[PDB]
């Protein structure tokens, strides 16, 4: 039955797995009985029968290490204790110690208890076979059963153990040393247990001449080789030097078998030595200090005056390898040479500890020179090059490798000086020029084996000659290993490279430089000695590909130890070699997104981006110009080492190569060609290596591109991000059906390629499964599927839900097969998709002037639901498992079901999970739990988030019996409270009592630096929350750590330590570290002994602390006053103090404009200006500068010449008028006495007589008239210094005297007032525009601001108090219902801004009084006056503050400077309605003033104080959206920006004449029509619009704009509309296409505003608003897709039913899809919203919707199917046009405005996707509303759906038929009355003849312009009389214009031929070309018959004289007409004489 047998073993195995049915009363006891029966199977003695079924009975094991490990490991200790078969207890043993670290610790103890009598018997066993596997259990089962014994139950099992060494059996003597050894690293004390073993094992040998029983000599000396690596109450420093005395005696002890023994236990007690051991023999006297074949005085190891390792290398070579007499090798007979090869090796592992004794004599006494000639020194060591065998001549070639190591590193590299001491002390002649050619030698050597040990001996020797002095000979040794390359044994190659990685190759280059004859070398060679790139493409890259698997993978570990090591040549950092050394010597001694990718600017260094891509460019280049299989395969191996130590996202300029050409995607367009192929997938060894680099490269576009797959936005980018994502599902699903025996969008069937990748998953897969073997890193299935959910994580990171939404079902299913193999990488696949299921220098610089200068910049700064079948599954295997690694992964999968607020539901009933993690609290404390490190900083990260739905009193008791109870601090007690201080200080009075109690506990613990940055957290919200208390808490730890510091508690041993120490001195208070009394007495301090360098070094870190204090914080004079108090001597550490503690008509014309100039006033002013212009501009100021000019003709001069220099030319009017301006207003304040006082209306004469100087030289009238007239000359000059250029604006020295006579003229106001009437009242408005200006200029404003202007900046707040107190107080009122002035003029200002809500406001009730223009001008002058800082810090207190109780002290060298308001003041209704009053009209001053009301509100955020709250945050970035000044509402308005585009019309020949036309017709417009929210003053072309350029730019004027502004907005009225920036400004500014820092304040706005709404329903409502202003700001595309988020989780949860919040949020969710690509996953959510609110009944819910169908209309190329539903949002606009085409009065107004202005946006831009029938019906809707009267279709309706008519025709668009229809509606307007409505239909009557029988329908539309001057207000008909002269020149033959306007200038019906007269004068000046200058004379002749029919006589002879001056010569003559036309009527005998001079130089002219 021996086949019979076979067969019966086999079916019971599958049919237990195949139950799929456990933890059953039916299943556990079938798996005990045929358990048992598996071993009787491999009892049974056949090798058919005992190789086939021992691997049967792994297969049960490990399909059932997850479900039944209780059941299986009881069965099996039974068999031990039963004590069976030597074949059957055996292979019983292998099972029990792989399942040792499986076990629970809650079961673990009842199995520590039971096998100590079972691991006993198997001791007392002697068979050879049983004992050799228990010597590979006792290191498995006591490691994890280690830490569960006591000191009872391991001190019987380790007497048994050495009972075990009594045996004479070597395989049994091995087996029980290496038992002793592994137990005292896991005890349970591991260094208790060390001195226990030494003392056993030196009474086997107490005093050693005895007789010891040679085979027990052989026991004590190989457990010690087993400790010593561990050795490194205490094993004593005397203990240790008992062992070393042992062994020199049984080096000599005669055996071959205790003779080897002895010399394995000392080559490696040097090279690991322990620490007390090593300095007793360094030392030199040594041994003698702690005692209170050789025929020669040796001199033992007692002696002094001699160091014993001198002495130890004395003994080892005259007994084993030489003869005291001559250089003569020993012969192999009497020594083994496996015995002369143990004592090479260990005379070379001294020298690296103390290398004199190699020069030593060999006898101390010399040996009889009688019998020997010389006696020779220990150098005849290396003459055994030569001796025979490998590991002899191999261990003289590392005899001398070493050697070399260790004199360079002895004496400090100079081989000059020290060499000279040893020679005439032993006298031995031995230079390194004798060792190295012995060394260059061994590498050229015959056998492979003596190979492998020459070149380890280059490892340790060429780093240290090559920065030495005999650096000639350290270059050869590089150059001979670069031979070694190509000799074929495998680890001949690969100690190569390793002494090729550690060469320093930018060292390396400077040394080729300097050589001039080792270029040359051996045969005389010419060219360069290329190291650098013969070691990198011939070597390293070359070894790549070589055939071993052994061989390609340590190549790849030197190109991370290269690249930071190359230098090659001439960066742009480091250009010589010797300036590349300094860089890397120097910073050495002078100092949550997935793991792929970065988002930061990324700050790296600029050269070491240079050699990382050096790198990989020669790799990918044998890996696409390679032949063989061996070099693709195996350096896609050498390319994912790089991206884990250099990764992509951080190093992406060395990366990039091509793609997206500019952050990067490098390279990965070939590697996806290597896995589309079906050669590369079918071997797992380097398949696993390409998946994990092709995902580093497609997430280093994630910085740039992200804003099919909707989220990539870069479609060449795209098919590299669909094939992994067709790659990583078709990889999970041949996994799947792997580990469930399955036969064969994710699908690998219809593939062939993919059922080749089924049969190499299914070859690695029957190896696991049939060889048990757990802890195993490599395992190419285990391996493999490792690789493979790694990277299917890392994409969907950039995936969507709506890539995603297809496959939730997919990717889920196969993770529950692929559970159970790997579940640690398996909740990382698990944990990412929630995420995205729920939205979320030249040597001078570098070494010195570097870093000298990082040290002074901080110190001025110190001067300052399918888951539920997967997440249930999850939960069961961390009360199970055992691994650490897996339970670390299982609590961040929790903490992310509780952000996002899945409910605590996973426990159901019950409380089953989180009764688990409080009982392994037990077993940290006590110490029972293995890896507790790993798990202590994410077990305290779960307990504290769930509190805020266990509560934070009983978690901060758990905390504290880890410290003091438990292990030590740096790795349980510091990271406990990393979770806690930042989940508890950063995020009412139970939260006081609270903080009290975290800070008491880290005082304990101050000693430690990681406490110390925990620490720097709390010190900053004190500053923030409350400053008393800031102030308190810096005392505490002030007198504490300075303590420490002296007695060197503080653990600063790091330079993490002495890094974190510094920036707490910084930001602890100033006031406690002001006294000096404690800083200086922990300074100079002596420590207690500096024998050790752990006690020096935490001295010395004390010193240079407090020391970075005494320079910053206190400067150099405090310091010294105070130790001429404390006597601090300079004896402190001196040189006998310091000893003491390491041991213990030319002249015509001039005449005739004098006449009305030096004059005393006229009415010739807008006349008189022209006449001063052709004086011949060489000379102004002689003809105008003069005794009497008229002073109201030169602020009138100042505008004219304004309107050439927007155009053009540069003036001769401006330029010369600024000079005469600014003359005249010096002199008056010469004038004016010398030291000012303040104006006092109320006491005016009581304070001095100053008064009378100023009513003689000042109060004169006739000094009193140049004050209005001195007046409108600077309010036209402050103007246009916003658009002037830089000759133009005022001086600096002549800037004083400006600001100086604001104040001069305003309180000549105030004096007419007292004593005789008003001033003019024109003169009350001339004299307060001089004033509203200089405080809106940034030259102006500050001098009136500075401590010398305390006097003239306080008589502007009396005197405008007193113009507007004389005017709107009546008497008897009021206006609403230090020295003294200061505060006089301190309260007079907050009286004043209490006003502007009820008097000032234009249009109020109690705004009757005050007579309308000076609400314009008064309203912006308060505003202006309370930003002084000598008056802002009072003004924005609120007047319910005054009344209560506060009044604390001013200073700032002012009046009141008074702090700002504290937060307990703002918890009232009434208190905190008044303080937000001040600060929006107000505005803020320099950025210091912007952070401070950022705090006051914060706090604040009783739902009635929650409301208004939220509001003011909005307002307060706003002010820093503002495109001038930023923060003054006073000068400036919000920015604007046009969703419409820039004209195309335009810039063409024709086109640049149509842009000179319709700039007059706009422009007196707004004089008329418009609003002026930005303008005060009254002047005329005040044209300004905010849009600016865009990183922003300048600012745009109004004429270039001319119809950019969107048709949503009234006339000029710059306000809020939700229209501010358009989705056109987003894109340009931030680069994302599908003074503050700004970008701060809107980071911390997105997480506050969500947790809110995942409150009552008024705070519902107004929070969905502040998020939609503040969408300006946001500038990142990580920024706009948290917004979205967030909004599309309430519609879903919140009633649909609440149309408040339906307005508000409608226009939120719809900004964000534009910013976003409008995406197929985007658009049906965005698109079904906009459809139902249009239906809505809410009149003001129908206007939100409307603007959310712009931004999606806007700029995204729109969906196809989508854009199928504009025929929704068309359907509804023609409905409600047919009921507001007749009555507009009657149904709104804006909704009746913003609907026509998105009916105008698409007939533009999308004419198609609508019906050609719908663009021709929207121009007859504007023809019934632009043609109702005046009060049916208001002003403010009209004006801006006719502005939109003409943008359409610009357009190339409009057909010819459907542009016609225009033309006849703008004819039928111009004829109704209202100039002002129409002045806007002139504008329409262009633009149809500007796109465009020919000759004859023109003459209809130029009539209509003449009729406007007859019929037409002369508000009106002055914008006619401008366009008619350059009109008609443009379009039709000037044959034709003549006839028409002669007949219609002469006219009865002409009401005045004055505006007509200017039309005819420009006609002739342009008809003076060359070709018709002579055409001009024919029409002279006609039109003087027409005269002798006469006129009145008067009136028949002015007519004449003003057309021959437009007729005439060029110089004079026609400068005549504005004095002609000045006088129309009014005949004179001056009248007559002027028409004879004018009409016969035209008889001359003919």
């Amino acid at each position: 039955t021996k086949k019979d047998r076979v067969n019966h073993c086999l079916t019971i195995c599958e049919n237990i797995v195949a139950q799929s049915v456990r933890n059953s009363p039916e299943f556990q006891k079938l798996l005990g009985i045929a358990m048992e029966l598996f071993l009787l199977c491999s009892d049974d003695a056949e090798s058919d029968v005992r190789m086939v079924a021992d691997e049967c009975l792994n297969k049960v094991i490990k399909a059932l290490m997850d479900s039944n490990l209780p059941r299986l490991q009881l069965e099996l200790y039974k068999e031990i204790k039963k004590n069976g078969a030597p074949r059957s207890l055996r292979a019983a043993l292998w099972r029990f110690a792989e399942l040792a670290h499986l076990v629970r610790p809650q079961k673990c103890r009842p199995y520590l208890v039971n096998l100590l009598p079972c691991l006993t018997r198997t001791s007392k066993r002697p068979e050879e076979s049983v004992q050799e596997t228990l010597a590979a259990a006792v290191p498995k089962i006591m490691a994890s059963f280690g830490n569960f014994a006591n000191d009872n139950e391991i001190k019987v099992l380790l007497k048994a153990f050495i009972a075990n060494l009594k045996s004479s059996s070597p395989t049994i003597r091995r087996t029980a040393a290496g038992s002793a050894v592994s137990i005292c690293q896991h005890s349970r004390r591991t260094q208790y247990f060390y001195s226990w073993l030494l003392n056993v094992l030196l009474g086997l040998l107490v005093p050693v001449e005895d007789e010891h029983s040679t085979l027990l000599i052989l026991g004590v000396l190989l457990t010690l080789r087993y400790l010593v690596p561990l050795l490194q109450v205490s094993p004593s420093a005397e203990q240790l030097v008992q062992v070393y005395e042992l062994t020199l005696h049984h080096t000599q002890h005669q055996d071959h078998n205790v003779v080897t023994g002895a010399l394995e236990l000392l080559q490696q007690l040097f090279r690991t030595p322990p620490p007390e051991l090593l300095q007793t023999l360094t030392a030199v006297g040594g041994i003698g200090q702690l005692t209170a074949r050789i025929k020669g005085d040796i001199g033992q190891s007692t002696d002094d005056d001699s160091a014993p390792l001198v002495h130890c290398v004395r003994l080892l070579s005259a007994s084993f390898l030489l003869t005291g007499g001559k250089n003569v090798l020993v012969p192999d007979r009497d020594v083994r040479v496996s015995v002369k090869a143990l004592a090479l090796s260990c005379v070379g592992a001294a020298v690296a500890l103390h290398p004199e004794s190699f020069f030593s004599k060999l006898y101390k006494v010399p040996l009889d020179t009688t019998e020997y000639p010389e006696e020779q020194y220990v150098s005849d060591i290396l003459n055994y090059i030569d001796h025979g065998d490998p590991q002899v001549r191999g261990a003289t070639a590392i005899l001398c490798g070493t050697l070399i190591c260790s004199i360079l590193s002895r004496s400090r590299f100079h081989v000059g000086d020290w060499m000279g001491t040893i020679r005439t002390l032993t006298g031995n002649t031995f230079s390194l020029a004798d060792c190295i050619p012995l060394l260059r030698k061994t590498l050229k050597d015959e056998s492979s084996v003596t190979c492998k040990l020459a070149c380890t001996a280059v490892r340790n020797c060429v780093m240290s000659l090559c920065s030495s002095s005999y650096s000639e000979l350290g270059l050869q040794l590089i150059i001979d290993v670069l031979t070694l390359r190509n000799s074929s044994y495998w680890l001949v190659r690969t100690e190569l490279l390793e002494t090729l990685a550690e060469i320093d190759f930018r060292l390396v280059s400077f040394l080729e430089a300097k050589a001039e004859n080792l270029h040359r070398g051996a045969h005389h060679y010419t060219g360069l000695l290329k190291l650098q790139e013969r070691v990198l493409n011939n070597v390293v890259i070359h070894l790549l590909g070589d055939e071993d698997p052994r061989v390609r993978h340590v190549a790849a570990a030197s190109l991370i130890r290269l690249v930071p090591k190359l230098f090659y040549k001439c960066d742009q950092g480091q250009a010589d070699p010797v300036v590349a050394v300094a860089r890397d010597q120097s910073s050495v001694y002078l100092k949550r997104i997935y793991r792929g990718y970065n988002l930061l600017p990324s700050i790296t260094d600029v050269t070491m981006e240079n050699n990382l891509s050096r790198v990989i460019a020669a790799v990918s280049h044998e890996l696409i110009t390679s032949t063989t299989r061996a070099l693709t395969f195996g350096c896609c191996e050498a390319l994912c080492l790089l991206s884990t130590a250099f990764p992509v996202c951080i190093w992406s300029l060395g990366w990039h190569c091509g793609v997206p050409p500019l952050c990067t995607v490098g390279m990965a367009t070939m590697i996806l060609t290597l896995l589309s192929s079906a050669w590369f997938p079918l071997d797992l060894s380097a398949h696993q290596d390409a998946l994990i680099l092709a995902g580093n490269l497609l997430a280093a576009s994630a910085p740039k591109s992200l804003r099919v797959w909707p989220a990539l936005g870069d479609r060449a980018l795209v098919p590299m991000v669909e094939q992994l994502f067709s790659h990583l599902l078709k990889v999970i699903n041949i996994c799947a059906h792997v580990l469930d025996d399955v036969a064969p969008l994710g699908s690998f069937y219809h593939l062939p390629s993919y059922l080749r990748l089924h049969d190499v998953l299914k070859a690695t897969h029957a190896n696991y499964k049939v060889t048990l073997d757990l802890q195993n890193s490599t395992e190419k299935f285990g391996g493999f599927l490792r690789s493979a959910l790694d990277v299917l994580s890392q994409i969907l990171e950039l995936a969507t839900l709506q890539d995603i939404g297809k496959c939730v079902e997919e990717i889920l299913g196969y993770l529950k097969s692929c559970f159970s193999r790997e579940p640690m990488m398996a909740t990382v696949c698990v944990q990412q998709l929630l995420k995205t299921l729920f939205g979320t220098p030249g040597l001078y610089h570098y070494c010195f002037m570097a870093p000298y200068t990082h040290f002074t910049q901080a110190l001025a700064d110190a001067s300052l639901r399918l888951f539920e079948p997967l997440v249930i599954k999850a939960l069961k295997q961390y009360t199970t498992t055992t691994c650490v690694q897996l339970q670390k992964q299982v609590l961040d999968l929790l903490a992310q079901l509780v952000q996002l607020r899945v409910n605590y539901c996973l426990l159901d009933s019950d409380q089953v999970f989180i009764g688990f993690v409080l009982k392994q609290f037990e077993y940290i404390e006590v110490g029972q739990f293995r890896e507790s490190e790993a798990i202590i900083p994410n077990i305290f990260f779960f307990l504290v988030l769930l509190s805020y739905e266990i509560g934070i009193p009983k978690i901060i008791q758990l905390c504290d019996g880890i410290m003091a109870s438990g292990r030590k601090a740096v790795t349980h007690a510091i990271p406990a409270l990393q979770p806690i201080v930042h989940d508890l200080f950063v995020l009412g009075k139970e939260l006081e009592t609270q903080k009290e109690v975290v800070v008491s506990m880290l005082l304990r613990l101050i000693q430690y630096h990681q406490v110390l940055e925990m620490f720097i957290l709390v010190l900053q919200q004190c500053h923030k929350e409350n400053e008393d208390k800031w102030k308190r808490l810096s005392r505490q730890i002030a007198d504490i750590i300075l303590p420490m510091l002296a007695k060197q508690q503080m653990h600063i041993d790091s330079h993490e330590a002495l890094g974190v120490l510094n920036t707490l001195f910084e930001i602890l208070a100033p006031s406690s570290l002001r006294p000096v009394d404690m800083l200086l007495r922990s300074m100079f301090v002596t420590p207690n002994t500096m024998a050790s360098v752990s006690t020096v070094q935490l001295w010395i870190s004390g010193i240079l602390a407090i020391l970075r204090v005494l320079i910053s914080q206190s400067t150099e004079d405090i310091v010294l006053s105070r130790i001429q108090e404390l006597s601090f001597s300079p004896y402190l550490i001196s040189c006998t103090v310091i000893n003491r503690l390491r041991d213990g008509d030319k002249d015509w014309y001039v005449h005739l404009v004098k006449s009305q100039c030096w004059t005393r006033s006229d009415s010739a002013l807008l006349e008189g200006a022209e006449l001063v212009n052709r004086i011949p501009a060489e000379d102004m100021n002689a003809f105008m500068m003069n005794s009497e000019f008229n002073l109201s003709l030169l602020a009138p001069c100042l505008s004219l010449g304004m309107s050439e220099i927007s155009g053009g030319q540069k003036s001769a009017l401006f330029e010369a008028a600024r000079e005469v301006t600014l003359a005249r207003v010096s002199g008056t304040v010469q004038q004016l006495p010398a030291v000012h006082h303040v104006f006092q209306p109320e006491l005016p004469a009581e304070p001095a007589a100053y008064w009378s100087k100023l009513n003689d030289l000042f109060g004169d009238a006739a000094l009193y008239q140049s004050l209005p007239t001195l007046a409108r000359a600077l309010a036209q000059y402050l103007v246009v210094v916003s658009k002037l250029p830089s000759h133009l604006h005022l001086p600096p020295e002549k800037e004083k005297d400006i600001v100086k006579f604001v104040v001069a003229t305003l309180e000549a106001l105030s004096w007419h007032l007292i004593h005789e009437q008003i001033p003019l009242s024109l003169d009350l408005q001339a004299g307060l525009d001089c004033c509203c200006l200089a405080l809106q200029l940034p030259g102006l404003w500050s001098v009136v601001s500075s401590t010398e202007f305390v006097t003239h900046a306080c008589s502007l707040i009396h005197c405008v108090h007193f113009i507007l107190e004389a005017v709107a107080v009546q008497p008897g009122e009021q206006l609403l219902s230090n020295p003294k002035y200061i505060t006089a003029a301190c309260e007079m200002v907050a009286e004043m801004v209490e006003s502007l809500q009820s008097v000032l406001a234009l249009g109020h009730k109690r705004n009757s009084g005050v007579p309308a223009f000076l609400t314009p001008l008064l309203r912006n002058i308060i505003i202006s006056l309370a930003r002084l800082p000598l008056v802002n810090s009072y003004t924005r207190v609120p007047p319910l503050v005054w009344k209560l109780g506060w009044s604390p002290k001013p200073g700032g060298d002012f009046g009141t400077a008074f702090p700002e308001i504290p937060v307990e003041f703002l918890q009232e209704k009434e208190v905190f309605k008044e303080f937000i009053y001040r600060i929006n009209t107000l505005g803020w001053t320099s950025r210091t003033q912007f952070e401070e009301t950022w705090a006051t509100l914060l706090g604040v955020l009783r739902t009635q104080i929650n409301v208004l709250a939220v509001q003011a945050i909005t307002s307060l970035v706003l002010s820093a959206m503002t495109v001038p000044v930023a923060g003054n509402p006073a000068v400036s308005c919000l920015e604007q920006q046009p969703r419409n585009k820039p004209l195309k019309a335009l810039d063409t020949r024709f086109g640049r004449k149509l842009s000179i036309i319709r700039g007059i017709v706009e422009q007196e417009i707004q004089a008329m029509v418009s609003k002026r929210e930005n303008i005060a003053t009254h002047h005329l072309y005040q044209a300004w619009d905010p849009v600016p350029s865009l990183t922003t730019g300048a600012l745009i004027s109004h004429e270039k704009l001319l119809l950019q502004i969107n048709p949503e907005r009234e006339l000029g009225s710059m306000s809020y509309k939700l229209g501010q920036v358009s989705i056109h400004s987003v894109w340009l500014g931030n680069s994302i296409t599908p003074g503050v820092d700004i970008h701060s304040c809107s980071q911390f706005l997105l997480e506050l505003y969500s947790r809110w709404i995942l409150t009552p329903a008024i705070l519902i409502s107004e929070v969905v608003r502040s998020l939609l202003v503040v969408s300006d700001l946001f500038t990142e595309r990580n920024q706009f897709e948290l917004m979205y988020v967030t909004l599309t989780e309430l519609r879903r949860v919140h009633p649909s039913e609440d149309e408040i919040l339906a307005q508000y949020l409608v226009p939120a969710t719809c900004k964000a899809a534009a910013v976003l690509g409008m995406d197929k996953a985007v658009a049906e959510p965005v698109s079904r919203l906009l459809e139902s609110t249009l239906r809505s009944s809410h009149l003001p819910s129908r206007v939100g919707a409307l603007h959310g169908v712009l931004y999606v209309l806007e700029c995204d190329l729109l969906d196809d199917t989508a854009k199928q539903l504009i025929p929704v949002i068309s359907d509804y606009l023609l409905s409600n046009l047919k009921g507001i085409a007749h009555c507009v009065n009657i149904h709104s107004q804006q909704h009746v405005l913003v609907m026509c202005a998105t009916a105008f946006y698409l007939i533009e831009n999308y004419p198609l996707d609508v019906g050609p029938e719908f663009s021709a019906s929207i121009i007859q809707m504007c023809g019934v509303m632009l043609s109702g009267s005046e009060e049916s279709t208001p002003s403010i309706i009209y004006h801006c759906a006719l502005r939109g008519l003409e943008r359409l025709l610009l357009s190339e668009q409009l057909s010819r038929l459907d542009a016609e229809s225009l033309v006849k509606l703008s004819v039928d307007r111009v004829n109704v009355h209202s100039p002002h409505r129409a002045m806007a239909a002139l504008g329409l009557m262009l633009t149809c003849m500007y796109t465009g029988e020919s000759v004859i329908v023109a003459m209809e539309r130029v009539s209509v312009l003449f009729d406007r001057i007859r019929k037409g207000f002369p508000c009106e008909a002055r914008v006619v009389a401008r366009i008619l002269p350059q009109f008609l020149d443009d379009f039709f033959p000037p044959q034709d214009i003549m006839n028409k306007v002669i007949g219609e200038f002469l006219s009865n019906q002409q009401p005045y031929p004055q505006f007509m007269a200017t039309v005819v004068y420009k006609v002739f000046q342009t008809l003076h070309s060359t070709g018709q200058s002579s055409m001009v004379r024919d029409w002279v002749m006609l039109s003087l018959s027409n005269f002798t029919q006469r006129a009145p006589v008067a009136m028949a002879t002015w007519s004449l004289s003003c057309f021959f001056v437009s007729a005439s010569t060029s110089p004079w003559v026609a400068a005549i007409l504005p004095h002609v036309i000045s006088r129309m009527g009014k005949l004179e005998q001056v009248d007559v004489n002027l028409f004879c001079l004018v009409a016969t130089d035209f008889y001359r002219h003919q």
